[PDB]
């Protein structure tokens, strides 16, 4: 489905006075500092040597571009002495960049703490996905988990979006921050939250608390539109996998590059030279989007005349 | 046509802290207490035996799911001793489950009192439908009816919806609720309310009055946003009845037994343990519905920022 | 789609015939029917309810002299209870055309059984290959069929249900000894565009065995469907949908109705092709074109001899 | 539609001819006319008012020179008032030519006195069979039409309302007598896609009688619809929706103008084609395509000699 | 639409063939061509702005070695002033191949004097009946070209504007000592369905005159356009958009690349159909579809034989 | 598009088949194989990457048994590295078909260590003209191919990649040497609507060369058109993109479920057509429409004989 950024349209900056090279793309994520706005989100792959030699070279990659990579799923890795090692290989090759650790809602405490050490990471993914997965308990064991792991956590929602309410109670449990990886079934056909609504209504009641979103971001353009949205960070998956898989580690790198010099030239024509400037250019918000947040008593307007 | 349903998206819930056993859909109609949000609507039939069968059959899958039963017209009934067999019947079979007698807004008190007699009923429905029956004395007649019968009187309008001041009148009447059924025929082609914003405008006016929806609701979703817009019950005949004729008694049960499982999966995904809790479930009204709501004065905001 | 809006009557300016001696009787092999069209009854979910229905649906029947084909009798042959929703179809129906209905994996004695348990004058044996496959073993199905129709005492009617029939598949059943075949018009996308039309069907048995009996049913929508099939060579035909769901809303009386409503819609249609009798309607000149006309060209069916006759 | 959007002729790069060369003048049996449209008058709601309907456009039937068709005179049959209302066309118009009109329940003494009521240089007698039946009783409408040739003294035309004309229908009434035919171009759902397009009657009713004469009147929207009935081998063409709005808009001038207009562009197009004459139109080389094709190929006729002609 | 997207190649995998070996020379009767693509400039509005432009498309050719076809010479021929904007011409392009340009109301004084202005190698004469019908008199065309044949010392091209040409009109041309025929490709809504398309027209004319000259101009939007020309028989195609588009963008230098890109284009094609030679891509097998082959169909031209040779 | 949504079976309604007596084994020239589906591996980015997907793939054909064809081998051939990535396929599938994979620019030397790389049974050679062009030079291709068809030991596959074969170019390959065609199914615009379908090219080369092999790969999506595609004729079918996507999901496991899913849902289609082989399958009766229908017809291949057999 939409992620919403085409209701998303910035104002056009007719003299931004910058040069393309007075562009500074580095960001924060909580007490993280990060060279890059757009991290690698891998995939838990199927396993094996393949999945090993994947998170490897992912992790060169990430390592030589300077960008952060989230590993796929630790659950199984956690009792399976094999499959860590295709885990335990990301740091072995990437030992001074940004990684982050990665598990289920249901994780314990314990199992944060060892996937964490795992790869020494520098923050910890817990995902959540209720309608997929159909529950009591998940905030208390957020809560602990954010007590028990001192680095930095994020919730990250799969697929419905991600309300002011929700957001709010993941901060007070202790979340460093929220990525918006924006018979029965048919019942969701038209369920959830769009990412640019998200955004913008979390955002509206948590100004300076960090947001990522993920999935769904098809180029540049839209990185900036949710970076101008809130957003703190991108993830992004596919499109890294396939350069991967189709052109090897120097096609990977090369796609990564890419796509930060292209988010470099629109900040340069948007008269933005830091992120932070980019978080604050001026946007208008129409359609669905719009409707949405007027309804749900979100300013709008701000971001136009801002 | 619409039932205005499809304007209506629940703002979704990360962590409903909720667990699909803890879940109580148990209701109330006016002063009657059901342990169900869904009830039957009999259709009057062609008479004779199949139509004996027929009821004798939703009456025994209704006392079994323990759901309760409207039956069709008893106008004919009332005065033709096989006909009155059919129906009889109903409260023979179900003795210790709710039914509801049906007769049209014609019927006098007298008639009224005959009906709710018959079936030992415990609720009666009068039907109103001035478009297809085509006037003066109606809501005296009902005022009457609501009077000299004991058990709370629901009108239902079918097909067009209704305003706010037409409940208002049959609530001043005496009405215990309302049921929105939601060359001169062409004159109503886009003529009345729809369910939506019938439940919506009623609700804004008389906010702990009891409201039904009946017809046009497809499934659980239409069930869950019909309750969220202010029913306390809902009403359901095609879907069970194809059942019935397609797998008889067992085959009605199952369908019955399903379509709750996934109202209460439904609450659950949305936090929502009681009927109570699903009323005042946060929603975005959109699109023809909100416009006809706004226009009309009633607040649509409330409804997402609840 | 059935492919019958493929088919188009030629217009007759003279037709020079009174509705009143329009006749639409017509032959089922050797049986005798009043008329062109008969009830297909729904198995049912069973009880006193499926029980009442069978008795509607024969009482209409008798009434309508039409003829009257039952649900699957399967579960019947072994519960007692439901054998009586179907023996009160000929109680209700002494004298009128009934058929019997089982599947293809029924053996001779079940299909002995179907038939005496509501005296029926023919019995339907019905074929559901893909629908059983996406629901296996379809050996043994014609071998079956043989037995069946060499010790049944009356009529076979070979139904294929949904998939349409080539003129192949029809010879092996005559030759089988079927009386007449009734065209009924993931791993289960594959059947998506899968099958033969009951027009192309019905055209392709026609040009191979021009004296057989072809019924068909399902997906009949109206009498000029009915019109339609006939001309392209049914002798019968069957029709559930409308026909039940008139019972069910205006009772016995509204079923009856509709039957002779649409009776008298097919006279009419008669009546302005100048077809004074059934014969007569399957000899109409019309016109196939679309994806029917495309069929029948590739598998050799002559298409323009309907519009030249 | 009329099918006439199938037909395209060729077109002639080296038409050699000057507009004012061309001649319109054709022939509908032995009758004589200098105009190849005529005008299709409506039976109205009576009274002075389709009185002066009727005067009007007889009035401009006799200064354009074109032919006049009046509406059914059933009524003026027995009506003395209608009938004035008829009777009015004939002293308006003393030399032009007036077709008498009833329908086919009509007798031969009945055809005598509508003729006789306008002086009339031919009878149309219009078949109906489908809008009868949808709004009863076909027997004898041969009989009717051979008993009325053969008793009055002008050319009977026979039209068909509506839903085209087959070969067959046209030779049964060629032979009971007729001198032309002219293609007029709930239960009622049952003729939604029924008949034989205007374009398909004309070339299959030309290739069995290629010597007889045929009008096409209803469906025609313009001087391109008109060549082509008459490429298809019409005779003559009838018009009368625009030309009773001009009436009613801009009085007799007009109409007279609109009847100038639509005659100048047949010219038009006569004169781009190379064709000199009617009987060169009837000639002119066109390629036949889509529905009106598939429908004459399957009817056996022959649509290749229009294109190589 | 000019039909030629319903020709289709038939893919050759083996070609064979070095983009280097590729020879777009070509031939127009006796006149040799190292190009089969040729400029038509257009009328333009006259004065010193139109001088500069044929001036410029004039070099451009010379420099391509392309063919020019100038814009209508017929005001010129009295105007001294627009004479000069079409002697520049061969003053700037004195060996290339430069067309001559009158219409059909020409005579031949006319015609000399034309070809004598710019010292033309051919001359083309154009016929637009119906866009000067919209816009009368088309009496003599024939006649008027007969007399131009044989009294100028040059081939003779005659042009259709816009409606296509038939095989009847060409073989009149050829017969009248055409050596080329150019297939240009209210009451006017009569015309908005007319003529023959140019893919139509190019194997109409082909089938009955195998080793006539051909050319097709106007709608040609790119190098497969031009291919696909060729293979159904023109000797040469025409282009004015595009050129004067690219001229009066990026003047001369650019309407030179324009023309340099689009010939390399034609014989990257030939290069994957294994074309060596403008013959041998006159004999490419290619398949014809839809409305175009319909049409050939219907007029008797053999389709398949592009497809099997 | 593949041109197979134009392919319809003809339904058979006595197929009196167990899916247990279905026998999917195939040849592929002089090579045996089990099964009628093989996987096309993809060159890939290279690296220990390239070298574990490879692994993988091999691991999987040998456990389900069936063919795999490795991707391009022409940068191992000069790359050590790279060619451990090949020759892990041989180690990890010491008994099943392999086939090694070339371009058409390879010479005979190439050749034979493209296939001692991997002990190959079979070598494709790629031809891509039209890519190549976009992204030059064709000549000699053919005599390379006549060179490695002498010189190998095994036999050759020439595979067109995505626009089709016509039987012309297949016949100069047979005559080559190839034991094989596989069907692979700006100036970049020119090719937009260029080449033969999959559908089209097996029927056109399988009318002139009946006995010959023929392989289809590419566009496949399912086991309908798997099934389709050897009832057109050929003897094996490539994919590529949902098994690798199996692979990269759910690893090794996965995609030995996929296999033998649609190896199992073939299966499934060809006990409702009653085609106990592949034998059988390359005979089912089935209509073929459209665009496919047209093509074959004009470029004189029979069509009707895939429905009458």
């Amino acid at each position: 489905r939409e992620t919403g950024l085409d209701d998303i349209t910035f104002v056009h900056v007719s003299l931004p006075d910058l040069a393309l090279e007075q562009v500074d793309i580095s960001t924060k994520i909580g007490e993280l500092s990060s060279s890059s706005p757009i991290f690698i989100n891998a995939m838990t792959g199927g396993g094996g040597k393949l999945t090993y030699e994947i998170n490897k070279s992912l992790a060169r990659a990430a390592s030589q571009a300077g960008i952060p990579l989230a590993v796929g799923s630790q659950m199984s890795a956690l009792k399976d002495p094999s499959e860590r090692l295709s885990y335990e290989i990301v740091r072995k090759e990437n030992p001074n960049g940004l990684i982050f650790a990665n598990l289920g809602s249901e994780a314990t405490a314990a199992q944060a703490k060892e996937a964490v050490e795992m790869i020494g990471a520098n923050a910890l993914q817990i995902h959540l996905n209720v309608i997929q997965e159909i529950f009591s308990g998940a905030l208390k064991r957020i809560e602990q988990i954010c007590s028990r792991v001192s680095v930095p956590v994020i919730v990250k929602e799969v697929g419905f979006g991600m309300s002011k309410a929700s957001a709010g109670k993941l901060y007070e449990a202790g979340a460093a921050a929220v990525d918006i990886g924006g018979r029965q079934i048919s019942f969701f056909n038209s369920w959830g939250i769009s990412t640019a609504a998200s955004l913008a209504e979390i955002r509206s009641e948590f100004p300076a608390s960090t947001m990522i979103a993920s999935g769904g971001l098809q180029d540049a353009l839209d990185v900036a539109k949710a970076i101008a949205l809130g957003a703190s960070c991108t993830g992004m998956a596919g499109h890294f996998l396939k350069a991967l898989t189709d052109s090897g580690e120097e096609g990977l790198l090369e796609e990564i590059q890419l796509i930060l010099e292209e988010l470099k030239l629109i900040m340069t024509v948007l008269g933005a030279r830091t992120i932070a400037d980019l978080q604050k250019a001026p946007l208008v918000i129409k359609g669905e989007t719009h409707h949405w947040l007027t309804e749900r008593g979100v300013n709008t307007s701000s971001y136009s005349v801002r």
